[PDB]
């Protein structure tokens, strides 16, 4: 009931306006008082963390259901996961506009990031196997994730605008990202 | 001076809201009526094209003033141009955010695209020498441009948020971009 409605409103409002989406606005759009929102979530940051996990779970389920586990070559496995990733974002654009902003907000706790990484162990493992070491470090991992998110967002935008060439934007985005971020 | 007021306000508005920025908002922010805005620019698309050339010319004049012709190695010259590009965006974050939204808008005329392309000859010809075929193509050059501007904006935002490590973000952003977009 109202927990879900609050997460839907925060999805719509964060997609519409970014993190600095007003909790008054989100509460209003969920049809309760702002005091009720702060009863369900101790702080705005708690609400951000919870919404990120809910959206990440939805994305990870979608990618997992498409996984061909006979594939073991790192690049081919990552290509097919990328396809699934860009497809989810084209199919759920508000969810995706909500999630990418939470990901770079620097508001996510280490526990949340860790739970998010654990939602899809094969992808977590493939990062360890293939991403340039500097982009797995504590100092530069956020930057490597921002570069990735930037390349995936651009690919989604070009594919959504021009569906006839979506496949080709997805393939050219993937090869560019793989050259940008992976072991040489 | 109203024309310059209107271009400055359109920059701030497009940085914030993309090309869906409101002409009513832009005009009110410049201190003029919307009808006045349409006396200077008869369509929103004319405002978009004029602003894009004004911002591009500013950025290119900045890079040309910084060009060091002692650098005779192509990748190194491209790196130092990159450093000037990132520095311009860190000095002028709304200008670069607006240029990126304008460049990827599908509203620029062929005339505008031709004028932009020949503002900085050394750079135009470094691109022709270095960029992957497919990102020079009629079909996919606009996507190559989108990927570059996404990588550049990412680098700017990290360098601005964490200035202690700005040089390292600039260098890692450049190396990622070079691998993404250039030839064997
Ligand atoms: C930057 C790591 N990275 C990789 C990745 C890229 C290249 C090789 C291996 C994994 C990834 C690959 C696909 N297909 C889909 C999503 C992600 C991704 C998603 C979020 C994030 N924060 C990092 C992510
Ligand atoms: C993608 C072309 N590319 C190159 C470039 C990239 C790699 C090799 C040679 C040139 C570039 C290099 C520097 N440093 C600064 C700006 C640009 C740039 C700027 C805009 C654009 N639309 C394409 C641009």
């Amino acid at each position: 009931d109202k927990k879900q409605a609050l997460l839907e409103a925060a999805t719509q409002a964060i997609a519409q306006s970014g993190i600095a989406a007003s909790t008054a606005v989100i509460a209003r759009n969920a049809g309760v008082a702002e005091g009720t929102l702060f009863r369900y979530f101790a702080t705005k940051d708690e609400l951000i963390n919870t919404l990120y996990l809910h959206l990440k779970q939805d994305l990870c389920q979608s990618m997992i259901m498409e996984l061909d586990r006979s594939i073991t070559d790192a690049k081919m496995m990552t290509r097919f996961i990328w396809n699934s990733y860009i497809s989810w974002g084209l199919n759920h654009p508000a969810r995706h506009r909500a999630i990418r902003q939470l990901a770079v907000s620097e508001k996510l706790t280490k526990e949340t990031e860790q739970r998010a990484d654990d939602m899809f162990p094969e992808l977590r493992d493939l990062c360890h196997r293939s991403v340039l070491m500097v982009f797995m470090s504590d100092e530069y991992r956020a930057f490597g994730d921002g570069l990735f998110l930037a390349l995936a967002e651009t690919t989604m935008d070009f594919a959504a605008r021009d569906p006839a060439r979506a496949g080709e934007y997805i393939a050219l985005g993937f090869e560019a990202m793989w050259r940008a971020l992976t072991r040489e």
